[PDB]
């Protein structure tokens, strides 16, 4: 869509990159409790 839905992409990605980085977290940790 960079050459052309919303305006502000980022703010999914943000919202996703949030989710990536909270599941990383929730893996490691459950992996080695």
């Amino acid at each position: 869509s960079a050459l052309v839905d919303q305006s502000v992409y980022a703010m999914v990605f943000t919202l996703l990159c949030s989710l990536g980085i909270v599941l990383c977290l929730v893996t490691s940790v459950t992996v080695e409790w």
